[PDB]
């Protein structure tokens, strides 16, 4: 089981390339994540220079293999029993009045450290938006997951609005869209439908001159 790899503490590498608008840029995320209680805590960082977009922007694309499943769901957990050799993550993000990000990642295990190695491009953005402009304030409103099984991919799907903060009033929409497949042949768990739950903090760190996020997460799946 895959399953069991998630038992204790398990260390967390996160890279991402991205292009926005021609815009081009890398981040790195290190950190770990305990499933048992289903809490993450990374630090990123943008290792090219200035972040092109807001931080808040990334989030979601940058591991719901760490989500806390109670022992009467740990049989509808996907995400952990695909691995080691893990799932592919693919997403469409509409900003609204805005440009959209495609985003496909592969989360396997690299080791015994869990890797999120993600690809996103972003076309369509207005120069002076929210987004290019980093008019987005520096917090986050979570959003409930409702995750649905697909077996016709052997994977899973969901839908789901995320709600940004703009700094000179009102709210920025973000449309999420998302598939999980497998990257094995082993079978794998379609589970049925339920939720995660997700309460993330985003801070700074004093020491830390680059341009970057502190990101600590709690997670957890519910049924009905």
């Amino acid at each position: 089981k895959g399953e069991e790899l998630f038992t204790g503490v398990v260390p967390i590498l996160v890279e991402l390339d991205g292009d926005v608008n021609g815009h081009k840029f890398s981040v790195s995320g290190e950190g770990e994540g305990d499933a048992t209680y289903g809490k993450l805590t990374l630090k990123f960082i943008c290792t090219t220079g200035k972040l092109p977009v807001p931080w808040p922007t990334l989030v979601t694309t940058l591991v719901q293999c760490f989500s806390r499943y109670p022992d009467h769901m740990k049989r509808h957990d996907f995400f952990k029993s695909a691995m080691p050799e893990g799932y592919v993550q693919e997403r469409t993000i509409f900003f609204k009045d805005d440009g959209n990000y495609k985003t496909r990642a592969e989360v396997k295990f690299e080791g015994d450290t869990l890797v999120n190695r993600i690809e996103l491009k972003g076309i369509d953005f207005k120069e002076d938006g929210n987004i290019l402009g980093h008019k987005l304030e520096y917090n986050y409103n979570d959003h409930q997951v409702y995750i649905m099984a697909d077996k016709q991919k052997n994977g899973i799907k969901a839908n789901f609005k995320i709600r940004h903060n703009i700094e000179d009033g009102g709210v920025q929409l973000a449309d999420h869209y998302q598939q999980n497949t497998p990257i094995g042949d082993g079978p794998v768990l379609l589970p049925d439908n339920h939720y995660l739950f997700t309460t993330s903090t985003l801070s700074k760190d004093p020491n830390e001159k680059r341009d970057h996020m502190v990101l600590l997460e709690f997670v957890t799946a519910a049924g009905i």
